[PDB]
């Protein structure tokens, strides 16, 4: 049964808008196949059109905003784009209709309405762009009747091991075309539909701008060749309109231009399946998914108070739907330094400048092909897999499709090498690389990342113990699909762990400290002068100088969140001699955080250095950091040090602001230095942490069951409306938010984390 849920998961979730890098495209969860790209802009000019043609997402004065408006990866959406430079309103429809063998069939509706700003005659050119890899697969245009172009539908034919037989349609649409009265329309027809079918080598089909704009130059010398010029010339859209050309090639352009409001769809049918997709079919699932959506939300994100108004709704239906929207699948070689130079040890002082010696041989090779299936943080800005970030991602989409969020882990954990490293930052293929700069793509075997994907895991264990709609929630309704998924991973989970204890290991022994266990202390590699990009909070401050003493609490506190996993996973397996072991670990964790960070002086948890005169120090600098061991879930409910946290949390002077906790205390040397990335600003993924841990102790006797509820109920308020305020000023999620004003800075479109507020106001955790 198993085997049968993960065939049955492997059919409903292949096709998608799996390219969240462009504003619309398709491709199936395989590496080398079938791809589909949207491009459209004004031309007013000879030259503008280049200027004006969106393909990849963005985010300037130019564009007003975008996003998915309702999402689930099964059924598919609609998303909205609102483009100030091209005067243009568009909605993308996008269905998925179940059927045969390969995958299913699907279908989109692409609509763009003038805004009232636009020239009502302006003329806007769109692209559908089709490619295909693969050394024995094959596309082919079917030719038009008319000379020139086509007045009907373009039909394109292919085939593949991967989708059997298939047709892609592109419909004629709706919408004014516009018609040339030129010389060249002999030639070139007066203004109609265009197909051009191309082939180039199969690694290059990504680079859909320019092998357009090539097509388009190849066309302009052409008009120069054949006495085509300023005397006289054709209108621009008309200079810009390919020469029909269809047949055969792993490359195809389907062109038109409008003159005003338009739509057309595309249908994409499945042999396999029984009758071709039509217009009709697609209005109809289209309507059916929205239906779906709105029940599945009720029941899964039921708002509760005081955020039950329908503007908190529409507010959390936008975040939910721009997080599980970003899903992508990326396929490619990732960049990676396979030396373990022994620089990348630090074991001495000064170990930053041998570790960039070390990169400065440049040993780093391409390797895989890898592929990955995973939410991204940002559209425009990053979108590729962030280890820790898509911890924080798949709490809300889990609650959504459990099987999902499994899938998406087990994608991860794929990705893991011999010796149990993830990269933190996966940049596969060279299509995910032309938005990365090189000195920034190569990944370190030596750099961790916050084991976030374990708290999805803790979900999953708690929800295990107590077709679409049955298929996404498989893996908790039969326990014995759960149990097998849990089986199949814990190895990899337990290697992770092992990889932690080998690689990021602190030193105890070899200086004079004093701890109840020899074993539990641990630091992130990879730390300069000023950063620690591998503990995700990268300009906190640390000890300084960085220091091969160096121990760090957030890092050991996140082993703790490890070893707990482990012994819930491990006890439902019964797998006994490994349960007692992570039992004796766990042990010394809570003693050791005792005993190296907790400082009485300060009243919270602390890094550790060595001195000058080799002796352990305490480093503090109040903030997330100090707060780790709470944020974590590792402080009984009755501990006094959780008492002393709670009023450092609640003190306005401190972290407490009216927008949130401060990543860094006002009373800090360090608040509002430098970069002021993790010095000040209000981060909802840290804030996500400390509301469901002050809810924990709000819902269980104890000595401060009544100060957490206050405190939950007030950060839960101030972060919900933080960001709602924000979002309606905005229409964007931001990256983080300033704790003297409260405005979103950093980049926007983050849905990312801080899509968590659609969890925090359904609360019941
Ligand atoms: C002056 S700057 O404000 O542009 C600035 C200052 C400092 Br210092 C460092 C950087 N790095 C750039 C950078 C690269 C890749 C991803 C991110 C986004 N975040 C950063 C989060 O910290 C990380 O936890 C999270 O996983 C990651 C993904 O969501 C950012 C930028
Ligand atoms: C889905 O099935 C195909 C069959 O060719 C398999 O090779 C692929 O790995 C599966 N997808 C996954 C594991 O998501």
């Amino acid at each position: 049964l198993h085997s049968e849920i993960g065939r049955l998961n492997n059919q409903s979730l292949l096709w998608g808008p799996y390219r969240p890098n462009i504003y619309f495209g398709t491709r199936p969860r395989i590496g080398k196949s079938l791809m589909t790209g949207l491009m459209w802009g004004k031309i007013e000019s000879y030259t503008d059109f280049q200027h004006t043609v969106r393909y990849t997402c963005e985010q300037n004065e130019g564009m007003k905003g975008y996003g998915w408006d309702e999402y689930d990866p099964r059924r598919g959406g609609i998303q909205s784009i609102h483009d100030i430079q091209n005067g243009l309103d568009i909605t993308t429809s996008f269905v998925k209709i179940p059927g045969g063998a390969h995958g299913g069939s699907w279908a989109a509706r692409i609509k763009g309405t003038l805004n009232d700003d636009a020239p009502k005659d302006q003329k806007t050119i769109v692209v559908f762009y089709v490619s295909q890899e693969g050394e024995n697969s094959e596309l082919e245009a079917v030719p038009s009747e008319n000379e020139f172009g086509y007045e009907g539908d373009v039909i394109l034919k292919g085939r593949s091991e991967a989708l059997g037989n298939y047709k892609l349609v592109v419909t004629k649409g709706k919408g004014v075309i516009p018609q040339s009265d030129h010389d060249l329309s002999r030639l070139r027809g007066p203004g109609q539909t265009v197909v051009q079918s191309l082939t180039y080598p199969d690694e290059v089909l990504w680079q859909a701008k320019p092998i357009l704009f090539q097509q388009l130059k190849a066309g302009i010398d052409w008009l120069v060749e054949n006495k085509y010029d300023v005397a006289d010339p054709p209108p621009p859209w008309q200079v810009y309109l390919l020469a029909n050309k269809p047949g055969s090639g792993n490359v195809h352009i389907v062109q038109k231009v409008f003159e005003g409001d338009f739509e057309f769809d595309i249908l994409f049918s499945s042999e396999s399946a029984g009758k071709e997709v039509t217009s009709k079919d697609l209005e109809r699932e289209v309507k059916q998914a929205t239906e779906v959506f709105g029940e599945r939300f009720a029941r899964v994100f039921d708002l509760k108070a005081p955020f039950q108004g329908d503007n908190y709704k529409k507010f959390g239906k936008s975040m939910f739907s721009n997080l599980i929207g970003g899903i992508g699948y990326f396929y490619g070689h990732s960049l990676v330094d396979r030396s373990y130079a022994p620089e990348y040890d630090e074991e001495n002082e000064g170990f930053w400048e041998d570790a960039a010696e070390a990169r400065a041989r440049h040993q780093e090779a391409l390797e895989g092909p890898y592929e990955l299936f995973t939410s991204i943080p940002s559209r425009p800005f990053f979108p590729r897999g962030f280890l820790w970030d898509e911890g924080f991602h798949l709490l809300p989409i889990a609650d959504w499709d459990i099987d999902l969020a499994l899938e998406i882990i087990k994608s991860w954990y794929n990705l893991m090498d011999e010796d149990g490293w993830i990269a933190r930052e996966q940049i596969l293929g060279a299509e995910a690389r032309s938005k990365v700069p090189k000195e920034f793509q190569t990944q370190y075997p030596h750099y961790a990342n916050p084991p976030t994907l374990f708290l999805v895991l803790d979900n999953f264990v708690e929800r295990l113990r107590k077709l679409d709609e049955t298929l996404s929630t498989a893996s908790v309704d039969n326990p014995e699909v759960g149990l097998e998924y849990l089986r199949r991973l814990y190895p990899l989970l337990r290697r992770q762990f092992d990889w932690f204890r080998k690689t990021q290991a602190g030193d105890i022994k070899s200086y004079d400290r004093e701890a109840y266990s020899t074993k539990e202390a641990y630091r992130w590699r990879g730390r300069t002068v000023s950063h620690c990009l591998t503990s995700g909070l990268d300009d906190y401050p640390r000890p300084q100088p960085p220091h091969p003493g160096e121990l760090h609490v957030d890092l050991m506190s996140w082993v703790g969140v490890m070893v707990k996993s482990l012994i819930s996973i491990g006890s439902l397996l019964g797998a006994t001699e490994d349960v007692e072991f992570y039992t004796k670990v766990l042990d010394a964790i809570e003693h050791n955080l005792d005993d190296l960070h907790w400082s009485e002086k300060e009243g919270c948890y602390c890094d550790a250095t060595i001195d000058e005169f080799e002796e352990h120090k305490l480093v503090c600098h109040k903030g997330y950091i100090s707060l780790f061991p709470f944020l974590t879930g590792l402080l009984k409910p009755d501990s006094p040090k959780l008492g002393k946290l709670l009023a450092l949390i609640g003190d306005e002077s401190e972290l407490w602001s009216p927008y949130g906790l401060r990543s860094l205390s006002k009373k800090d040397e360090f608040y509002g230095t430098a970069e002021n990335y993790w010095r000040s600003p209000v981060w909802i993924n840290i804030n996500y942490l400390a509301i469901v841990q002050l809810y924990n102790i709000a819902t269980q006797d104890g000595p401060y069951k009544e100060t957490a509820r206050d405190l939950y109920t007030r950060l839960r308020k101030n972060i919900v409306e933080t960001v709602y305020r924000n979002w309606e000023e905005t229409g964007f999620a931001w990256e983080q938010y300033n704790p003297e004003t409260g405005k979103g800075q950093r980049t926007q479109h983050f849905t990312g984390w801080t899509s968590l507020v659609v969890k925090i106001m359904s609360g019941h955790h």
